[PDB]
């Protein structure tokens, strides 16, 4: 809501002209961004775009693997993924999305933030029938993307891994760190298959179009081949036990694989979603995020 300068606005407009891209008239900047400033301009056709900024080598240097992970998936599913026109090392550049999220979170108490309703049937079943299509995606092809594979065995140690390295780093709830480890133990819950996960699934990185349907996904940073439950946790979280059983009804019968303690396993892989928090928390740097963290882990459930 504050005006870029003369000489950040001359620089922007530079970036994109070296790209090709010919912008006109203000600029707006989202801040909000960890690894990416945004920057939103009117471009020369009249269309606005929205320009990616990597503020990190870091980030700069996922940008090549990711767009391979993306041209793969764009020729595998059946819904959209970003299409990134621009992909640099510099600059990820693209037309503004006309569809938006399943959940909409803004800033400021007054903004209208948005969550698709518990009772939207035409979500609930697209959005299975689609997660169904990812987890169906040939592990041949992550590999033949470069991505991260992991064997049951490996996406189970993984979790240990991480309940370790959070012991290690952060004061824990007692109740908290037995839940996960009792999981962990629990060999009934772990399925003997992986498959293609988008890894950081929620409504809000899931488009819709305007009757709720999906559209496509969105920030696949954390793909890979790993635990298919992992993309089921957040839905769980948003829209409870019974949304969770009626996700894995649709699922099955649109072809998903599932096994008996699956809805369980579900239920333990969110309880774990806290160690992750955490573990992003601190490799970011950031004091915010992480002091939410903490406060979390120490926190009873």
């Amino acid at each position: 809501m504050t005006v870029v300068t003369t000489a950040d606005t001359s620089q922007l407009y530079a970036l994109a002209a070296r790209h090709g891209l010919k912008l006109h008239g203000p600029l707006t900047v989202n801040e909000l961004g960890l690894d990416y400033r945004i920057v939103i301009a009117t471009v020369d056709d009249g269309r606005r775009w929205v320009l990616r900024i990597p503020r990190r080598a870091e980030v700069s240097a996922k940008v090549e693997p990711e767009a391979r992970v993306l041209a793969m998936l764009k020729n595998r599913l059946p819904f959209a993924v970003p299409d990134w026109r621009v992909a640099n090392a510099e600059l990820v550049a693209y037309p503004m999305l006309e569809d938006s999220t399943a959940m909409v979170i803004q800033p400021g108490s007054s903004t209208p933030d948005w969550v698709v309703p518990q009772d939207s049937e035409v979500f609930a079943e697209s959005f299975a029938t689609a997660l169904a299509a990812l987890h169906a995606v040939p592990i041949s092809a992550a590999v033949d993307a470069g991505m991260l594979i992991r064997t049951p065995t490996q996406a189970r140690q993984k979790v240990a891994d991480d309940v370790d390295r959070v012991r290690r780093e952060f004061v824990v709830n007692d109740k908290r760190l037995h839940r996960w480890q009792r999981w962990l133990d629990d060999d009934s819950s772990w399925p003997d298959f992986s498959v293609v996960v988008h890894g950081d699934l929620y409504v809000g990185h899931v488009l819709i179009d305007n009757t709720e349907r999906v559209s496509g996904m969105i920030d696949w940073s954390e793909a890979r081949v790993d635990d298919p439950a992992i993309d089921m946790a957040a839905h769980l979280m948003v829209f409870g036990e019974e949304g969770l059983a009626k996700l894995l009804l649709t699922y099955e019968a649109a072809g998903g694989r599932v096994w008996p303690r699956l809805a369980h396993h579900i239920a333990e892989r969110l309880a774990f979603g806290a160690v992750t928090y955490a573990l992003f928390a601190l490799d970011s740097g950031n004091e915010e995020y992480l002091a939410a963290a903490k406060a979390q882990l120490a926190a009873a459930e």
